[PDB]
């Protein structure tokens, strides 16, 4: 009703190029995380529906496939065109259902439509080899081609960001999807699904799935179809998806948790360094994958940087993403504001300070006050989870020695920063350092270009850059009798 | 005991860069297919060797990734050296084992070799890229590291060339890898280890473990050291590895089973055609993952195919490894020749027809007549498990649009051949087949510079060129604030 | 004149991002070459204004080069929709100034815009390298950073498309560049860098320098600034630029003169090699760089190849270009019909049979009759010299060894054309050929993805597909001590 | 003499594979440059035996060409293996017929035989595309093959390395080569073409000719049959050669004159600078292309360089080559001392200041000691002009901004290097920096696997590496119709 064009909140499902019910009329309904009120329903799907999603991706992927990569580009970048053109839109949408301020959500918007631009074009890139013959008799040529029926279970801290980084790729490389976004924040999704139908979109190349995770994932894993697979959440959820992905042997991207270190050395500048911690932990109240997760500050540092992010934090403001001047929405529920009070119980328990912040803020639902920690130890809680809230819990270090070995020590192997002046110290940290991305004096280093992804328990794959439509083709090799 | 150096024959495991028996100080048997006797025993290990393995290994690695790629390069071209030089006892030992003849088993050793050797040039040559920044205050840098300690579990139809083709590419990254072969066939594996160690590879970066399938294979697949794992053989053992090695999340390399379809059409040329049958067919007695398991011949040519066939197949030589003349060396157990006498049985109750052997060798053992079959359907059995054996079932196809459905109509999509003189028929045909290997006008297309492994049921990523070192190493984005 | 923007005709140069009247108010006039009427006046420069052009070049180079290849992007993408968007202004100024039909001369505005649209994209893609180092306390990165100031010399057969296939890779890869269009055709040079105004290229970046070819050229050559040039006429001219370049030691792009043969074999699909020769001989009256020059005709299928052939040319419209149906424009002069009756009564004159046309058209001016030969031979002008006219001079062969030495006795090797069955044959005879392209079984093979240049006398270096950028940057190597 | 092989030592010309005298019998003769003592005659050649060679590589080129790559590469391993055993005798050759120390020698020995190795296993991965076509009708492929005939003219510095940095590529890339080594050093270049003989480097295929280098030269450039040609020496040369090739438009490498900054900043490890310094500077006395030939110095850390130089340079013992602990062997010849000496006096006689050395050394012929000179300013010889001697100039520089003005203020750039300890500034200076090569922290910086080549009037193309094959292959497009 505030919007532009009111028919981008969608109500229901897009299954086969159709939008529709649940097949018994069940529907689940969606919350405004900073009222609490309700912005409506969206269906409760299941195994039956996303099985006709899969079918209609099976028998729409011949007429696609057949197309030519500029061709394909030129509904890509139609779609394109029409995200731009309801930027405003589009991001009221998100931030009324998953909440974060406006200016991050139009952050999102141009973000996620760069993603859809990215893969028109690396469409068109897509490449073989010609390669020299060991035998004087044959020639060897190798050609790439779609992998097949594509499908994608997307969270919700990027509602429309997600749908573009997954969708992209996978039909620009010649593939249909079936997309299941997040139970949370199902609207961006839909409205991305949308907009796909306007840019001219064939009916069964785009689906996007709404109802039970369980039910509809369940479908996704099992079904034959389906070649490849990929998911963006937890790392627990992400070892199940694997195994049941394990009988049909399915292409699989994962992205999943982190434990983001951000250092700051002995020589780093620091008031530079709170630029970038404030970015790092506090942007989209620090649920995103990359978001720091513990704060490794050298000893000759530690009291001037704490004092500097302390400050620096006082500065941010709490409030409805709708309101001027907010910059820290609420936590997406109400489950998201009990982890953040347990890692602080966690580190009071076990010694740690309360530099500022430390509980529920006072306009309720999920907003929470942006915390600071001091005389944080790895016997912590927070050491070894993800908080996914405002909370900046900081370690000492002595040495760099001390430092990898502290870093490195976790599971998973995401995101990374480090603050330093010193080039070689750069080098020698960020090359010991276990991570897939690394952040060098800067606390943003998300983009369309690089490849994003983790290694060890971070998951598989790599998303963006020319590495991403990697993943969505299979290879050919044809040996020519000459 | 008939070896120019008697001690490549080896009758302990490779662990730690220390030659062990079993903990328990048991054993198990290795005998000769062809002649049924003993060839000697070989320690019968399970977890806790492999445990021991697995971190040995780890142990190794960061002295091995330290090394320079040129530093790397010169042990493993050693052992390429080392692999040439001891090609007869290698060649022995193989055929021994195995019971392919003497030529075929020298045929491997060179192949192999030219594995090693290619790796050792390939690790000088694993890339990153520097992109273009969409931030004019950040530069993007992205390298590439060694994913971590590596697993391998290898087949006993190439016992030589299947360690190379895994361990090659792992070192030449920067990593150690632990390697469980086939237990019909661990002789060729430790050869090779031997000539490794004596090639200065430092000790912890190859194993070789023996012994219980089972108990050796959890232990890998459980063991959170190990990072990424390759297994070459069957597709319901495949599956069952990427189930365990799920909650860890590991990067999995699948070189799983076939079902080929050689493709004869209208105007193949069909001496040249039945060249590349006996060739695609009749190599290693019909036991390659590449193997045709399918004859599709056009009913122009069918006749004259078949009888050209028949009688080629009919002047083949069966007889043991060792005898000079024969071609054709026996199938590895008596499950082996049950499965082909079943193929057989299951093809002339269903109407089919009998055109040269079809029984079992008068040596008895693993021999079996080299087998032709016309009026084979795609109801008979054979239309959708593999052989493995020397049986060659013919098909019949009308169509263009017939064949490219019959030959897909399957789950797997490794390796297929195709026949035919017309250029646009040899495009069109070669597109719509799904599979990650096409011959065209040949029957052998296996080499070291081609990117080999399937689609669909086949597996999961490629071996063999510049695309084979690429699954044993992780990339880094770097992202370097100016 | 009568179009919707009249202000897309131009009568100003563009030095250094402003329209300016020659330093001495000097012009020249323009003539339409179907009907010779007077199209207006264009300045008549030299070394003066050319050096403002290049200085100015210079002083805006450092802020085009700060600018994201995103930002740069966003400009050319704004340019392709303008040029999109004023197709039909930007066609009739074509074929007024040069001649061709309308539909070609559309279809030569898209072909120019593909180019804008593929650099605009290649220019985010220009990549360096991480290389596996051979010191352990080095590292090596390897960056790539635009050339410097380009210059380019266009030809007049498409003073449209050329504009954009120099322009648009230089400017993409953060490269300012200086334009000499071709002083028989310069108002479609003028149009395109208005449009680039338009589309927000900052003043200085582009240069439309228009007036004495050999003022303009010795200055473009002897000026050290001009890092690079991009050349695209005649042999004989591109000889004389290399030398004039050799004292700054320029970075050269030269797309020459050919001599393409096109080869019908014996088992050709006769149908479609005579559309293909329609395409590839009397497209644009003859007047491409990759036209047919001479046709090799199997001894078997001569005669019923010549038949066919003189049927279809009989069907084509000879006529002005804005008048509708008409598929054939005149010779762009005087001295261009000199040469086509050159060519033609040295034919007659040694022996050869006039099959159709052979004179003068009725409409005066440029225009000749379309023109076929027969008993053509070696010994002719035509055999050795590039008629640039639509003329089919029909040769005679033998055997495949035969055609390759027909096909290769020549000083130049831009492009060739193949109609051939047999897979066999055809790569035996691709290969032997020593041409930088050749269209199997098709007659045109012009397009953005392709790498567009030849070998030998045809020049150096190539246009277009991901190629076509890289000449355009340098490459920097960073040794980096750990 | 006394080298193991004294067979090594050639006093014939190498021609289409058969070791020849000249025609007219003439000879001159080739001195120790640390004695004066005769050290035998070469062959004073001209055109006709340059052109004997020429046509002897035209003829055997389609036999090597058809050779495949991993055929080509086990000839050039045995180059390779035959280079490192006779490495002793060859580093003799070299130090006697060139100067440098016997340990350098032997470095470079080591350095060309990399080269060798490189490109042996380059060959083996010359590769081409396969496309995403833009029309459905049509599929582009693009492959590479050999240019053709080669020819390469070398200079003194390195008779060793340039030989193997010009001809492996060329044979790798399945071209013959005619090669022109340095009048005044050809005994390398004719002992690696005798090991190369010995190697199985088929006859015709590598050609080395000796004689008038102006007579030489002009066949070369002058003959259509000669595709490329590599040139390393002066820029002055270069410019002649790229004229004379013009009339032939051959694919041209040129490794040009330098001017290389050695920069010492503010923040500096002003020990590891000087490590850098005398590493860059006094390597074959100075006689490297990529030798430093401007040092500057910060205000800050100015005075504290120079004397930590000069106090290196006290350590550094002038000797004839044989005589152990002899770091600094002569310049090659009187013309080179005459020059050193016309350096010093100009930058005296404008007020620089003699740190040491300044003189030429009690030894004679051709030595000369290591000289330091402080106080050197931009109006000075030394500061345009290449020394070629042992010289360190120190400059002085204030703020960063004027420093890149410095470094750049040259038409040539070839080399630079760059000391600094701030991330922030090695990439704002190295990429503000107008060079094809910049050393960060180091003064070495040259091996196989890194591009290498320089940008402005420093030439054209790259050598080693990946991208050092790629001028000598031709890219060929095919589309073909399906």
């Amino acid at each position: 009703g505030s919007m532009k064009d009111p028919s981008l909140l969608r109500h229901q499902a897009y299954i086969g190029g159709e939008w529709q019910a649940a097949d018994s009329d069940a529907t689940f309904e969606v919350f405004d995380p900073a009222t609490g009120e309700s912005l409506g329903t969206v269906p409760k799907m299941g195994a039956a529906e996303t099985a006709r999603a899969i079918e209609a991706a099976q028998a729409a992927w011949a007429g696609w496939r057949m197309k030519t990569a500029k061709e394909r580009a030129a509904i890509l970048r139609r779609w394109f065109d029409l995200v731009i053109a309801n930027s405003d839109d589009l991001a009221l949408i998100l931030t009324t259902e998953q909440g974060k301020p406006l200016a991050e959500a139009k952050g999102e918007i141009a973000y996620a439509a760069s993603f859809i631009e990215w893969f028109a074009e690396e469409g068109k890139r897509v490449a073989g080899d010609t390669l020299p013959t060991p035998d004087a008799n044959k020639r060897i040529v190798v050609v790439k081609e779609p992998i097949g029926v594509c499908a994608a279970i997307t969270p919700w801290n990027f509602p429309a960001a997600m749908i573009a980084r997954k969708v992209g790729p996978a039909l620009a490389a010649g593939c249909p999807i079936v997309v299941k976004p997040a139970e949370s924040t199902p609207f961006s999704a839909l409205a991305m699904a949308f907009l796909a139908e306007r840019a001219g979109v064939p009916k069964g190349v785009l689906s996007v799935v709404i109802g039970d995770p369980k039910a509809i994932g369940t479908e996704i894993t099992s079904n034959p179809i389906v070649r490849k697979l990929s998911f963006t959440g937890s790392t627990a959820v992400g070892r199940l998806l694997m195994a049941q992905s394990a009988p049909t042997v399915k292409k699989l991207t994962l992205e999943l948790g982190g434990n983001a270190p951000f250092i700051v050395f002995d020589d780093a500048d620091l008031d530079a360094a709170v630029e970038g911690a404030i970015a790092s932990k506090y942007r989209n109240n620090g649920q995103t994958c990359v978001c720091t997760n513990r704060f490794f500050v050298h000893e000759r540092v530690y009291d001037a940087f704490a004092d500097k992010l302390a400050a620096a934090v006082s500065k941010l403001k709490v409030g409805r993403g709708t309101e001027s001047g907010a910059t820290l929405g609420p936590l997406i529920n109400e489950a998201a504001v009990k982890k953040v009070e347990s890692h602080i119980a966690d580190a009071l328990a076990k010694g740690a300070s309360l530099m500022t912040g430390g509980k529920r803020h006072a306009l309720g639902h999920g907003f929470f006050e942006p915390t600071v920690l001091t005389g944080v130890k790895p016997d912590m809680d927070v050491a070894k989870e993800e908080t996914f809230g405002p909370l900046a819990p900081l370690f000492r270090f002595a040495s760099e020695e001390e430092l990898v070995r502290l870093a490195n020590d976790t599971e998973f192997g995401l995101a990374a920063y480090l603050y330093s002046r010193d080039i070689g110290r750069v080098w020698r940290v960020a090359e010991a350092l276990e991570y897939g991305m690394v952040g060098i004096n800067t606390g943003l280093i998300s983009n369309e270009v690089a490849p994003f992804g983790g290694v060890k328990q971070s998951g598989l794959g790599r998303e963006g850059s020319h590495y991403g439509i990697d993943d969505y083709v299979v290879i050919k090799y044809l040996c020519v009798a000459v």
